[PDB]
């Protein structure tokens, strides 16, 4: 089941015809943790946009988490970010062991892909995210609401308007408005309409919940709420 765990193996032998006993086990042989295949799936990444609305150029900081043993298999030597633009074409920038990378967004459409590379090669299944200025104005989430079940779970529900664009998946972004905590995000399927976010939530403190509709053309206009619905 696991291709990168240490396995103890002991072997013993006897005659095929069965006349006798069965001997004791041999010395245990242990596998050496080495790369067997290329990584199965690339890391999920999200963007932080730093820039005034009056500026055409915005700093996009991509944050991704290190891959688990299921996705990284054995290890990830480095991460490389491949860019896709209508003007500059396709180029790849090596990030290395860093889990964050800041670049500049200037063009109308920019596709970003993250690949995890080990001693054998790059990852097979890699997530791509498209940044598009016209697509940022498309809003399909008619309404969004949050209900605190307790300090450890919050129900987030949304009602969507019909859209001509193909909706791929949702990305829920939440953070604390009373503290300078890290901006948390989670990728959910587009067919999901209500989700149970399990985190330490304080009902007194205000939490900003942002829902980002993701499409083939790019990220849609997020629906943002700043407090739990008391109705």
């Amino acid at each position: 089941p696991d291709l990168c765990a240490v396995y103890a193996v002991q072997v013993r032998c006897k005659r095929l015809d069965g006349l006798g006993y069965w001997s004791n086990w041999s010395n245990p042989a242990y596998t050496v943790v080495m790369d067997i295949k290329v990584p199965m799936r690339g890391p999920e990444f999200w963007r932080i946009i730093n820039g005034d609305t009056m500026k055409k150029e915005k700093n996009v900081t991509l944050l991704w988490k290190p891959l688990m043993k299921n996705d990284s298999l054995c290890s990830v030597q480095r991460y490389v970010i491949n860019h896709h633009t209508s003007c500059n074409g396709t180029w790849s920038e090596d990030v290395g062991n860093h889990t964050k990378f800041t670049f500049l967004w200037t063009e109308q459409a920019h596709t970003v892909t993250v690949l995890a590379i080990n001693s054998i090669g790059a990852s097979v299944a890699n997530f791509n995210l498209t940044f598009s200025w016209p697509m940022s104005k498309v809003n399909i989430v008619q309404s969004l609401s949050a209900y605190p079940l307790n300090s450890s779970c919050v129900i987030v529900s949304w009602i969507l308007s019909p859209s001509d664009y193909k909706l791929m998946y949702f990305i829920i972004e939440w953070k604390n408005l009373n503290e300078d905590g890290e901006i948390k995000w989670l990728r959910i399927s587009s067919s999901v309409k209500k989700y149970y976010i399990h985190d330490h939530f304080i009902p007194i403190e205000k939490y900003q919940f942002s829902l980002y509709p993701i499409f083939m053309e790019g990220v849609g206009k997020p629906k943002i709420i700043n407090s739990f619905t008391q109705d």
